[PDB]
């Protein structure tokens, strides 16, 4: 297997990459670290940010989630088909890593003070990803362009988390909850979606979602 | 003139842009929006996210600085030589982003408070990249690879806005002293870190730094 991912037994930054190795037919090894592990201290150390994910192709050693999802864009062809697309790719791949951002801290620092305000303030964080898909063939392809891209992937899990979090929050964008049915339904994401090795897995790590 | 950044009379996200495209010898036009201008409300309702830098190449629009900067060196020759290096200075670049969020949280939400700790901090936050450089040519060329690559001007700006925040924080980093010393005597650099255009320019859009 060409493809090594090194992370926590959790969703988290990595769903994204999985659901791309997944859907493109490929295959890799998990490697899971549990607290013990972690705490023994030599796997953090070697680790070039002292964090994960860590992902090995080959014989290229890759951390960084947003690193490596752009990587293998680069090496599968998901990263448009020009310059330019490759530009709007990253784009909206930032976004998505902005709104992830603000996830990850309401989650981890301030759940059930900031839940509310959080909801509340959703719609106007979503809204730019329904006018991406607006304005690109009405939406019916995929975000960038006319074929799938990394940015699908990761937009596509920030989506369905944030469906986890708060429920019925893409019921105003019908755009984007076609967007999520749509790629949801490709066959090997499907599969992939409903296979034990992503549900037995809480989507974050500290039992709030 | 190909190029226009459109970004409030500040440093900020678009110091390394800047440096970037006067190093490389280009020539763009800034469009500069005032506080009362953003405001009103007009322009920010037109910007993606809501945010600002914006910028225009042709008549190809983008915004997000990392955007930018992957783009800018993407069509320039600054994104690595091969796949591989191309990889890395993504890793390089995610890890000068996370920092540089720190550093904006700081600078923005708690600069009185959390100052102390943020530079007690620092320097396990600095060791990675002291880490790269020693692993790439004895640090005595560019942070990936042996030409510079966009990772390259935003590292460095991080660095320089460290400085002012943490005086002799590089005191225990030899190569990344030595870095900031020897990028910033590039000619057309040392031009530009010195001409009014970025020089009367506060670091932070809140005057703190
Ligand atoms: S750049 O101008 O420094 C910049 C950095 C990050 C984000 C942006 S922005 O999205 O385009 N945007 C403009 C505004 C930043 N800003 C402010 C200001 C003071 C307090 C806040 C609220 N806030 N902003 C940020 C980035 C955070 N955060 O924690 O992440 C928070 C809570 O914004 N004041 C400003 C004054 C000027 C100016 O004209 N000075 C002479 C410019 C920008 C600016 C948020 C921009
Ligand atoms: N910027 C990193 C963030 C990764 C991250 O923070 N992961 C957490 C998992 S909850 C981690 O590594 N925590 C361990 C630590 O920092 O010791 C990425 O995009 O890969």
């Amino acid at each position: 297997p060409p493809y090594t991912v090194v992370y926590f037994p959790v969703r988290g930054r990595c769903a994204a990459l999985r659901m791309l190795l997944a859907d493109q037919g490929q295959s890799w090894k998990e490697e899971v670290v549990t607290v013990e592990t972690w705490q023994e201290g030599s796997l953090k150390a070697s680790c070039l940010y002292g964090q994960l994910p860590k992902f090995q192709d080959g014989d290229l050693t890759l951390y960084q989630s947003n690193t490596i999802l752009r990587h293998l864009g680069r090496t599968l062809g998901l990263y448009g088909k020009d310059q330019q697309e490759a530009a709007l790719v990253d784009m909206v791949n930032d976004g998505v890593e902005d709104l992830r951002c603000k996830y990850i801290s309401l989650i981890y620092t301030n759940y059930e003070a900031g839940k509310d305000d959080y909801v509340k303030a959703l719609p106007g964080q979503l809204k730019p990803f329904e006018t991406l898909l607006s304005q690109n063939q009405g939406g019916k392809t995929f975000i960038v362009g006319d074929q799938i891209s990394f940015a699908d992937y990761n937009l596509l899990d920030l989506l369905l988390i944030h469906e986890v979090l708060a429920p019925g929050c893409l019921d105003a964008f019908p755009l984007l909850s076609a967007y999520v049915g749509r790629l949801s339904a490709r066959p090997k994401l499907k599969a992939f979606l409903a296979s034990p090795e992503y549900v037995n897995l809480p989507i974050n790590g500290n039992g709030k979602q």
